[PDB]
RNA sequence: CAUGGUUGUCGUCAGCUCGUGUCGUGAGAUGUUGGGUUAAGUCCCGCAACGAGCGCAACCCUUAUUGUUAGUUGCCAUCAUU
């Protein structure tokens, strides 16, 4: 990736310097009308590094979770994981999505099983009610558990979007034990993420460029 | 004031909890709170929770309309009679 494709898509805009967090200064390149600068130099030594890092994780055909519920990135996390044939995570967070995977089970179990009576013939001999109230449940469900409905187990790597945002989902990482590769923003804290990428968290041309890297990275390594 | 069973009572009020997860050194907390809504912990949305059980509701009885089957010991419209 090149340095002036991250600066077409604005990677380099940080938050306002008041809302910084001090620990990325050591990322920051300067402030311009109020707003830290992200020193893109690093950012292509660091977004190759994690790309590297997402293709050896494909290698040894483990999972990873794209997790990502920001109104810029819920699409393209979306796009990228389906694509790179992963699992994503992008409405809502569930406390206990990981942590609390067994029970969890229990509801992607539950969505298996109201889509096969639509492709069992079920819903046919169902008295109005009950298929409408459990289409609701279905749909609820999917609005939810869809993007990890065929995940096999925990991931072995999770990739974030404004970690400061998605915050149960480090906590669920660090739980875990799952290394977290991130677009660590102005305000966020990377001493928390294993895999730094110094980026614009608020700009939709900056996340569908970072994600897709990172997605192509699991293509490539699988 | 040793008990089983049975009963009143708050009160047919809406609540009472549990499993797993998470927070807390800990007792505990969360869920069950919040924004709406409902007779209702009723439902929806939001949410470090996700679900479940006992309750709520429904399934039961009666009452209000009606088709059909039945026509005596019930009934008398169309008939003659008392
Ligand atoms: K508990
Ligand atoms: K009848
Ligand atoms: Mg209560
Ligand atoms: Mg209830
Ligand atoms: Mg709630
Ligand atoms: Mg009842």
């Amino acid at each position: 990736i090149s340095m002036k494709q991250l600066l077409e898509a604005g990677v380099h805009f940080g938050h306002q310097t008041r809302r910084w967090n001090p620990k990325m200064k050591k990322y920051i390149f300067t402030e311009r009308n109020g707003i830290y600068i992200i020193d893109l130099q690093k950012t292509v030594k660091l977004v190759d590094a994690a790309y590297d890092y997402m293709k050896n994780v494909a290698e040894e055909g483990g999972v990873a979770l794209f997790v990502g519920t920001k109104k810029q990135a819920q699409e393209a996390i979306k796009d990228e994981a389906i694509r790179a044939g992963q699992y994503y995570v992008n409405h809502r967070w569930l406390g206990g999505t990981l942590t609390n995977w067994d029970t969890i089970q229990k509801r992607i179990a539950r969505l298996k099983k109201i889509n096969a009576m639509e492709e069992d013939g079920t819903f046919e001999v169902l008295p109005k009610k009950e298929v409408a109230g459990l289409n609701k449940e279905r749909e609820r469900l999917e609005k939810f558990l869809g993007g990890i409905a065929d995940m096999p187990r925990i991931p072995d790597v999770m990739y974030i979007v404004d970690p400061r945002k998605e915050r149960i989902a480090v906590q669920e990482a660090h739980k875990l034990n799952i290394p977290i590769v991130a677009m660590v923003d102005t305000n966020c804290d990377p001493d928390e993420i294993d895999v730094v990428i110094p980026s614009n968290d608020d700009a939709i041309r900056a996340v569908k460029l970072i994600t897709a890297k990172m997605a192509d990275a699991f293509i490539e390594g699988n």
